[PDB]
């Protein structure tokens, strides 16, 4: 339950941060404030 790539790197990831959504983004983005 922490990070994935390119992401924020602590604890966001698409798995998490924002499931469907990971194809609009990219991976991370709400949990991330990186997208």
């Amino acid at each position: 339950r922490s990070a994935i790539d390119t992401i924020p790197k602590s604890r966001c990831t698409a798995f998490q941060c924002k499931h469907s959504a990971k194809y609009r983004l990219s991976f991370c983005r709400k949990t991330c404030g990186t997208a």
